[PDB]
């Protein structure tokens, strides 16, 4: 019976963590058990036994302004401040971070870190940022906020570009990085070392920077969440091909703006980017082209190991060492956005951090998700920000608050987004559509919540769908469905021959998931691909096993199907850069020409079929340009690649035809399952209950359209029947070749009969018929 832990919980109660209470009374207890302030004793005012849980809660005068308390047993236990006490204590609503004024003579700077002892800002050179100029220590208030104001008095008369860091004593002198930091010194990880272990802030003012015009999007037809089609690009991606070396520098913000012309012509609404902000594992003074094909061991990075919240990395940069420039140059590539009528959606990272130690140090035991003895529980060696706590909380909201205010942003999608209460996110929606009435906010709903140990909360994952609609989600389900997914990726499904129950597939284009209640089409975003996992293309190929360049056009038919069934699904519409044209993350390495043992290849899938070149990446987070590149000419080259040009004009097709009309852009569940009909029923000719051919039909507000999608590898009958025969006075706008709202004269791969379609093996029809 020994005393183990102890946490103050109020101002009057103490929690007393013991390894056992079984077989000691109220009476022996009180008699051990003393109390002990900052060396005198307190009144120790009752105990209450939890034998099940073994501990004491402890009443008396606990006022916090008397040091930390330590309790006595047999050995003894300085108690700790739980995070919920801490928040009552210490929770701080105010201006975080440093802030110029409009001369950058002064700046006013403030960083929360309660239980520190002091706290000095050092200040380093902006010409040279491992040159230390100046330190100051700061004033700590009533909720352990700790200010200052720079002045005349430090020496400098301009501190715009000054890069700082935080000495924080606690007993233990660690440095580290403003969490409201704005922006950065230039960043290589490959500087870290035992004293500095993180990027330095820098003093900048966001609103005098970039276009001073600069507002939100402002785009044709879009009346919510259902009217988005997203476009997931990450930065680098979009311009490290080779075929480029004809402005701006490679795989940076003043690059992609360049290459903005293709995407107002694709059609889609939102340009979603990976993560913008701040990542750890990378050398921003590096932005060479990695040209061997590799999947380890590259300064390339998707970014999903965060560094900071608020400040955007320098790699997206030309002038990384000046730490204005990139604030300037992601507002002036979402301004040049907003003029081709589209927006942007940040992916933002906030289930975990690159390092334990980035909030650990400002603060132990509580910014991160913690285990009952206050240990913080890790994720990736990063830790797990919890977003319960209020300052975490803030750190998540306000950021978000500042990106939308500050970058115009219009939307956001968030990483495991079930790794964070639901209150967290909603009230994260609320403050960004306050200031943007048209904020939108998608993310990955996969249960996957850990939280504080014995402290369960309801988590912002796919099964909140049903108590809000704020926030959509990813549906692994139609991607499972169509073409599979994490983890039995490679399994034939609808589009690659394995047939799949057609009452769950039409299910899914309405927006009606068989894994989660969606009870509005905006809860649902519709996917078959993202940057995770398996390319549109390669997941094909695998799943039918055949060589890309033998099965090119039978992998790029059935990748077409892919493509024309979330166009024309209810919900948000999603399409992975590059799975327009049939990007692949081919392993062209020639260690990796033929199989190998045991020992494989990082990160990559074997195709059997193919013998040149048989391995493909399937998680390129660490993989080079050659692996990660976007391929131009793949995409807009017609004499050189007729056949993913083909993809990429049909593609674009089915975007506009997605536009065009609201039949395919519907709003509630009640008016999708009335005017989405489903013309292929069990039963009706040659059509099973699992199948590989559907056909369903729309109306809009009252064009019908009809879309019929063959993924069998034989030519089939489509019964229209009584109900639906009417179809055939209509006119087809989709077929083999093409894909638009323009009529075809002459369509190929269907034929019409007094009542019936006999559609070619792997192809899609649409009719419209007006009125
Ligand atoms: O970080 C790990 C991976 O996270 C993501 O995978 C998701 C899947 O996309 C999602 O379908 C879900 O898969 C689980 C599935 O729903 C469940 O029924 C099955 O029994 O277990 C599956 C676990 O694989 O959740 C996972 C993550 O938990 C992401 O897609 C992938 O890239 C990441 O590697
Ligand atoms: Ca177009
Ligand atoms: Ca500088
Ligand atoms: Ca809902
Ligand atoms: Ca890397
Ligand atoms: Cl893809």
């Amino acid at each position: 019976v020994q005393l183990k832990d102890a946490q103050q919980t109020d101002l009057t109660s103490i929690q007393a963590s013991f390894t056992t209470l079984d077989g000691v009374d109220k009476t022996e207890i009180l008699k051990e058990l003393k109390v002990t302030d900052k060396q005198n004793a307190i009144q120790i005012s009752d105990i209450t036994l939890d034998t099940s849980k073994s501990l004491l809660i402890i009443k008396g005068d606990f006022n916090p302004k008397q040091g930390h308390f330590n309790i006595s047993y047999n050995n003894n236990v300085t108690t700790r401040q739980s995070w919920e006490f801490k928040d009552q204590l210490y929770a701080y609503s105010g201006n975080l971070g440093a802030v110029l004024n409009q001369d950058g003579s002064k700046v006013e700077a403030s960083l929360w870190s309660p239980s520190a002892d002091s706290v000095t800002m050092i200040i380093y050179d902006k010409d040279n940022q491992n040159r230390v100029v100046a330190t100051t220590p700061l004033v700590k208030n009533n909720k352990g906020v700790w200010q200052t104001i720079l002045d005349t008095k430090l020496g400098i008369k301009n501190y715009t570009g000054y890069y700082y860091l935080y000495e924080i004593k606690r007993g233990d002198k660690v440095k580290i990085l403003d969490p409201y930091a704005k922006s950065l010194a230039e960043w290589d990880s490959n500087t870290v070392n035992d004293d500095i272990k993180t990027a330095k802030a820098a003093f900048v003012n966001p609103s005098q920077l970039g276009p001073q015009n600069l507002s939100f999007a402002k785009i044709a037809n879009f009346k919510g969440r259902q009217d988005a089609v997203i476009y997931e690009a990450h930065v680098r991606d979009f311009t490290s091909d080779q075929s480029l070396d004809g402005k701006n520098q490679l795989g940076t913000f003043a690059a992609f703006s360049e290459k903005l012309d293709y995407l107002q012509k694709l059609g889609v609404t939102h340009i979603q980017l990976l993560p913008v902000l701040s990542y750890f594992y990378v050398n921003e003074m590096d932005k060479s082209r990695s040209t061997a094909y590799t999947s380890s061991d590259n300064n390339y990075n998707w970014g999903y190991d965060p560094q900071s919240y608020f400040a955007l990395s320098g790699m997206y940069s030309e002038k990384p060492k000046d730490p204005s420039a990139r604030i300037a140059e992601l507002k002036q590539l979402i301004h040049d956005i907003h003029k081709r009528g589209m927006g942007v959606i940040l992916d933002v990272v906030y289930n975990h951090t690159a390092k334990t130690y980035l909030f650990e140090d400002i603060e132990p035991n509580y910014y991160h998700f913690m285990n009952e003895d206050g240990s913080p529980r890790e994720s990736f060696g990063g830790g797990r920000l919890g977003t319960t706590h209020a300052m975490s909380r803030r750190v998540l909201v306000d950021s978000i608050k500042y990106l939308t205010s500050e970058f115009k942003v219009d939307g956001f999608r968030f990483d495991m987004m079930g790794d964070h209460d639901a209150a967290a996110i909603e009230l994260a929606y609320k403050e960004a559509k306050a200031i943007n009435p048209n904020m939108i906010m998608i993310g990955e709903g996969w249960r996957t919540f850990q939280g504080d140990q014995g402290k369960p909360v309801k988590p912002a994952d796919q099964d909140w769908m049903k108590s809000t609609d704020t926030v959509g989600v990813f549906s692994d389900d139609i991607r499972n469905s169509l073409k599979s997914g994490f983890p039995n990726e490679g399994t034939p499904a609808f589009i690659t021959g394995g047939p799949q129950s057609l009452q769950g597939i039409f299910k899914n284009i309405k927006a009606q998931p068989g894994n989660f209640e969606a009870d509005s089409p905006g809860d649902v975003v519709q996917y078959i691909a993202a940057h995770d996992n398996l390319t549109l293309h390669d997941v094909i190929a695998k799943s039918i096993n055949k060589d890309p360049k033998v099965a090119e056009e039978d992998i790029h038919r059935r990748l077409r199907l892919g493509n024309v069934m979330i166009l024309t699904s209810q919900g948000t519409a999603f399409i992975h850069s590059g799975q327009e044209y049939g990007r692949t993350k081919r392993l062209l390495n020639p260690d990796y020409m033929t199989k190998v043992s045991d020992k494989l290849p990082n990160k990559a899938t074997l195709i059997e079929a193919v013998k040149e070149y048989p391995y493909f990446i399937h998680d390129s987070y660490d993989s080079s340009d050659a692996i990660n590149h976007f391929d131009w000419a793949a995409a807009t080259d017609n004499n050189k690649h007729p056949i993913s040009t083909k993809t990429q004009a049909y593609t674009a097709g089915l975007i506009t035809l997605r536009r065009s009309t609201d039949a395919f852009r519907k709003l509630s569940k009640a008016e999708i399952d009335r005017e989405v009909s489903l013309i292929t029923e069990v039963g009706q000719g040659d059509i099973k209950e699992k199948d590989l051919v559907i056909a369903y039909q729309t109306i809009d507000s009252g064009d019908i359209y009809a879309v019929f999608v063959n993924a069998d590898s034989k030519a089939r009958n489509v019964l229209l029947g009584e109900k639906y025969k009417h179809l055939l006075k209509g006119q087809v706008i989709v077929d083999a070749d093409q894909a638009g709202i323009k009529p075809i004269s002459t369509p190929r791969g269907v034929h019409f009969e007094k009542d019936s379609l006999l559609i070619d093996p792997l192809t899609a029809i649409v009719i419209k018929v007006g009125k």
